[PDB]
This record gives structure tokens, sequence and C-alpha cells, in this order.
């Protein structure tokens, strides 16, 4: 029937949308998505940049004969660009990693298309370690920012939900592999579908990322342990996992590596622990716990915990018994 089509500025196979275009939700539809899609491209790409410059419209997203004519002269300008460089023009240099800006415009993309009906993610059993959450872009990219992972480090995030933490830490560092574990059926369902669509837009916009699986799972399994002890940074949203689930985590955090460090929306010991002769073994004796700076009360959780792995803690307080 009718189509939209946007052809993509590597090449890939053309992103295709059914007339009537679907909406997302009360603020996101497909409309929206398209028109701003092109003005990332536009962003990637300086000469198409200018060709759209050249003979804005009024878009009326409620036309089709309007968001098609909208869709030719994009793809009109892709067709010219490709041209340009098969002359001398340099093409768009391939395998980076996306902007911050696109990086967003990128996951509300494939969010929107793999999470079709929102509200069943919050079909979870409420007072229990099942309840679902998600943690903004702006605190993940905090995250990124001030941790800084390298290519020796590998990254996990402790119930994954649909993975878009995961997702963003790909597409933004270097390490040799990201995981997201979630064991709920839904999230986990649709992060199948967010792994899929993520894969196909970013190989559309021609931007990198790093290896990383989507798993479903317990993070408390067997298995889980020696993966815990070998990761070299967790991000846990532990917000609502409640006292026994925590308690069960300290166990598996304190076979971690020096220097590992875990990002939560709780902390794991508390802010000002000072180590004596009863708390010897409480978690807090190898960590260093750091509140990460707000970004400019509410009852969710806001406030993010860096805790850094380090020993000398220990090591100092035996020292000093001497
Ligand atoms: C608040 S959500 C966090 C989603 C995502 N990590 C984020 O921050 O945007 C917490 C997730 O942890 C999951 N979870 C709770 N216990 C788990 C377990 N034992 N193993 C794996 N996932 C678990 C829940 O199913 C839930 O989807």
């Amino acid at each position: 029937k009718l189509e939209l089509r946007l052809k993509s500025p590597v090449g890939a196979e053309p992103a295709v949308y059914p007339w009537p275009l679907p909406v997302y939700d009360k603020h996101h539809d497909a409309a929206h998505e398209i028109i701003e899609t092109i003005r990332w491209v536009c962003e990637e790409i300086p000469d198409l940049k200018l060709a759209m410059e050249n003979y804005l419209i009024d878009y009326d997203t409620k036309s089709f004969e309007s968001m098609q004519r909208l869709c030719d002269k994009y793809n009109r300008a892709i067709d010219s660009i490709h041209q340009l460089w098969k002359g001398t023009t340099q093409p768009m240099k391939l395998n980076t990693r996306p902007s911050t800006g696109l990086l967003r415009h990128i996951l509300q993309q494939v969010y929107n298309h793999s999470v079709t009906d929102p509200e069943k993610l919050n079909n979870y059993e409420p007072f229990s370690p099942e309840v679902y959450g998600e943690t903004s872009f702006d605190l993940v990219a905090q995250m990124i920012d001030e941790i800084k992972m390298t290519d020796d480090d590998l990254f996990v995030d402790l119930g994954s939900g649909v993975g878009q933490v995961v997702l963003q830490v790909a597409a933004a560092t270097n390490c040799k592999h990201h995981y997201g574990v979630e064991k709920a059926d839904i999230p986990a369902k649709y992060a199948e579908t967010m792994d899929r669509e993520f894969r196909k837009w970013m190989k559309w916009y021609g931007k990198k990322h790093a290896e990383y699986t989507l798993e479903r799972g317990d993070f408390l399994s067997e298995e889980w342990r020696e993966r815990i002890a070998n990761t070299s940074v967790i991000f846990v949203n532990n917000f609502a996992f409640g006292p026994e689930v925590d308690h069960q985590l300290k166990e598996r955090f304190a076979n971690m590596k020096e220097g590992g460090r875990i990002v939560s929306s709780k902390p794991f010991a508390p802010l000002n622990f000072r180590i004596n002769s009863r708390n010897l073994s409480d978690i807090g004796t190898i960590m260093r716990v750091v509140e990460l700076s707000p970004l400019k009360w509410t009852g969710k959780p806001v406030s993010y915990y860096l805790h850094t792995i380090d020993r000398t803690i220990l090591e100092n307080y035996f020292s000093s018994l001497k």
C-alpha cells in the first residue's frame, strides 16, 4: 500500500514506513521520527545539509503528499551526494561512533520500533525486585563521561530491562564486550527486538558500536558469580531490589578485582563508612563510595553512586593495629 521510504546515507536498505504513520505515545510519532532522522543525517553530512538548506518547506505531518514530498527531497539529495562521492569528494568517514545527539535519537528510534506496547513493562509484581524503571539517557551519559572505560574494560548491566543502557554504552565506549542480563519475561522479550533494531539502525546511519549481548537470566545464579567477579564495571539499578537481593550482590562484589567499579541507585556501603572491630567483614571495608554529582527528592531513583574496589582501606586498618 502507501509507503514512505528514506534512503540510507551509506547505502544500507532503505527505512520503510506505512501510511498512515503510527503513533508511539502521547509525545512520539513516526512522522516526527522521519523528520528528525532527516535532520540527523544532515548533521552527519554537511553537503546534504547544504542541499536541504536549499529548497525547507511547511511539512504537514498530517498529509501523505506532504510527507512523500519531504522524503523525496531527502532521497534526491542522498542520490546526488552518492554521485559526489564518485567524483573527488571524500565520502562519509565510516565506522565512527555516533555523536551524543545522534545516539539519543537512534536509541529513541530503536525503543519506539521495539517496545510496541510500553504499558506492558508496568505488568510487574509491585513491592518486589521485579519493579521496572529506566535510567535516563542523561544519567547513563554522565556515567560514561566520568567512569572512563578503556578497551580493557568489561561492562555489565545487572537487570538490564529492555537493554537500552547496554546499547548506549556499546555505542559510546570501546570495551571488549558489554552484557545485559534480565530475568523478567516481558522486558527480556523486548530486548531481543531492541538488539535487532539497534544493529539495523546503526548500520543504516553507518555508525560503529562495540560487541554486546543482551541475555535472559538470573544474575544471582551460580554461572553469574564468576561473571560478576571478572567484570570491571557493574551498572545496577537496585533501588527497588530490597535488602535480601542487595546482600547477595555484596557477596558477589566481594570477589571483584582491585579498581573494579559499581554504579548503582542505592549505595552498597554507607557513604560515611569507618572500619572498626565490629564491621570488619562489611563490604564497606573493601570499597570507596561516592555520590555522582547531580544533574541540574521525588520517590523515584534519582541519585547514583560510584563504588570503587579499594582494598588498601582494609590493609591500612591492619597496619594501624601494629
Ligand atoms: C528498575 S529495572 C532497571 C532497567 C535498566 N537496567 C535501567 O536502569 O534502565 C530493574 C530490572 O532488574 C531486574 N531484576 C531483578 N532481579 C533480577 C535478577 N535476579 N536477575 C536479573 N534481573 C533481575 C528486574 O526484572 C528489572 O527489570
